[PDB]
């Protein structure tokens, strides 16, 4: 019987970022499978805290879900003092949608063609260059802060409300570089508007197999990545979480779905609701260490 009416997917960022891109794919698929609209509600604000506060409070009926992010589940606690919700108690896991490499890029007029170029360039100019942050506490933000710490470069963060506006500013050179999710960056690469230097992952991204990893390009042992989830309000019927998990997992593990995800710069996730929970718990732990090492904590 579920669902008999429209389902809402609350997305914590505006369109043109990776969250929204993934959500739309998922929404399209769910709508076709179940014969009801799965509609996106883009509710921006405070690195996803506004959307996560919202979905924590809604009826646990299976007509509202959160497209979760590393901020919401794991990293916002490293930069926000109080959040409005407790991710640990307020949600129940559904599925990890994807794992996503981050990409180090620079604005075209920055005369650097490699990670080592970038490090020398920035070392000559301490505290003059600016980097773009898609959201406070995002993996990009903390990835850049870690990069800073591992290389000794001093560059100043500019927060934006999502990937989309940060990337327009990166294209114009109002910031000089970013580390941010591949899928949102990729259209700007293909169009020539920004210059990619390296992926953040431990291995190269196969469809851009000739971009090096940051680790092999000069920063031994550097590795970061981002990921996205479906979460439900605490108390959501188990039959619903299991049906939803199964449907998403069949899309992600299908040949067709893997192709769609890899075409936009994302690796299909999949697995069980408890797999999501393990992943979240490990991410909490490991980014908490990153943040301490990078000098990042709530004001
Ligand atoms: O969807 C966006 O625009 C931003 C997502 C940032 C996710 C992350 O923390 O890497």
């Amino acid at each position: 019987d579920w669902p008999t009416r429209q389902v809402t997917l609350v997305v914590p960022f505006t369109s043109g970022g990776t969250t929204d891109m993934l959500a739309r794919l998922i929404a399209a698929r769910l709508s076709e499978h179940y014969g009801q609209s799965f509609v996106i509600d883009n509710r921006s604000g405070e690195s996803g805290n506004i959307a996560a506060s919202y979905v924590a409070k809604v009826p646990a009926d299976g007509y509202t879900f959160i497209i979760g992010t590393p901020g919401i589940h794991a990293t916002n606690r490293l930069v926000y003092r109080t959040m409005g919700y407790d991710p640990a108690t307020d949600f129940t896991p559904v599925i990890v949608i994807a794992r996503v490499p981050n990409l180090l890029s620079v604005t075209k007029s920055l005369p650097v063609t490699s990670v080592a170029d970038l490090i020398s360039y920035a070392r000559q100019r301490p505290r003059e260059l600016f980097y773009g942050v898609s959201a406070l506490g995002s993996t990009g933000h903390l990835s850049t802060e870690l990069f800073k710490t591992m290389t000794g470069v001093e560059i100043t963060a500019v927060p934006y409300k999502g990937s989309a506006p940060m990337l327009r500013d990166l294209a114009e050179g109002r910031v000089h570089l970013t580390i941010d999710n591949l899928p949102a960056s990729k259209p700007l690469l293909e169009a020539g508007e920004i210059r990619p230097l390296a992926v953040t992952t431990a291995k190269r991204w196969p469809p851009l197999s000739h971009l090096p990893t940051i680790a092999e390009a000069g920063v031994p042992g550097y590795e970061t990545a981002s990921w996205f989830t479906v979460g439900a309000p605490r108390g959501t019927p188990t039959e619903i979480v299991t049906s939803l998990n199964t449907t998403v997992a069949a899309f992600l593990g299908s040949d067709s779905g893997t192709v769609k995800l890899r075409e936009i710069g994302a690796e299909p996730g999949g697995g069980s609701p408890q797999d999501m929970q393990r992943h979240v718990e490990a991410e909490i732990a490991r980014w908490e260490k990153v943040a301490k090492t990078a000098g990042i904590a709530p004001l």
